[PDB]
């Protein structure tokens, strides 16, 4: 059997019309959040294989702390405002996972300001229309799908993946049925 409805992917009770082909949740706070897009490459190998018709969109939890891990949801619209999201995904990425410092909406902004984003950019953005805008459908993104495990993917709002346990003993199995079950998971209609 490979996907037996519940085993790769479940079915959500409640459905997202409109919803992103591939809804992609991940917070910079777990221990695949890194191994996912920057090891694994399964972020970037997947786009690989992403024909015109599969929207694969990527956006950030806030069911991670409560306090800074509300704000880093923030990150994600504030950093894909001003495309500096690789420059403070880094020392971001880092910071969650060699560290322990980033617990504190104020942290994040210590990383938001050392890529040259000052306090006065970084909020002007967030002010804006466009950072609100995406930081509106943030909290929507979680608040439709609901979200209930990192990482979690939604297809089209109808079909989630399910990473919920499949740490054994092959990555590269992982990264071919994960694969596979996107590329199919693009026919789904």
């Amino acid at each position: 059997a490979q996907y037996e409805d519940g085993k790769q992917y479940t079915t959500l009770e409640k459905p997202v019309a409109g919803a992103p082909q591939v809804l992609e949740f991940f917070s910079f706070f777990c221990p695949h959040c890194y191994q996912f897009e920057e090891v694994l490459h399964i972020s970037d190998n997947v786009k690989k294989k992403l024909p015109e018709g599969v929207k694969m969109t990527k956006y950030h939890v806030n069911f991670m702390g409560g306090d800074l891990g509300k704000d880093l949801t923030q990150a994600w619209a504030v950093a894909m405002a001003l495309g500096v999201e690789d420059k403070v995904t880094v020392p971001l990425f880092e910071g969650v996972q060699k560290t322990q410092t980033i617990r504190s909406a104020s942290d994040i902004r210590d990383v938001f300001i050392n890529a040259g984003i000052k306090g006065e950019e970084y909020d002007a953005a967030w002010n804006s229309f466009v950072v609100k805008s995406l930081v509106a459908q943030q909290e929507k993104a979680a608040a439709d799908v609901q979200l209930r495990g990192v990482p979690a993917m939604f297809v089209n709002g109808k079909y989630q993946l399910n990473p919920q346990g499949m740490d054994t003993s092959n990555m590269d199995v992982f990264v071919q049925q994960y694969a596979d079950t996107v590329k199919y998971l693009s026919e789904k209609k």
